[PDB]
C-alpha cells in the first residue's frame, strides 16, 4: 500500500537514491 519504487497497481515505484 505504499513505499518507494516498488509495486504494480496502486502507485509507488521509486524515484530516487
Amino acid at each position: 500500500i505504499a513505499s518507494a519504487s516498488c509495486t504494480t497497481x496502486i502507485c509507488t515505484c521509486s524515484c530516487s537514491s
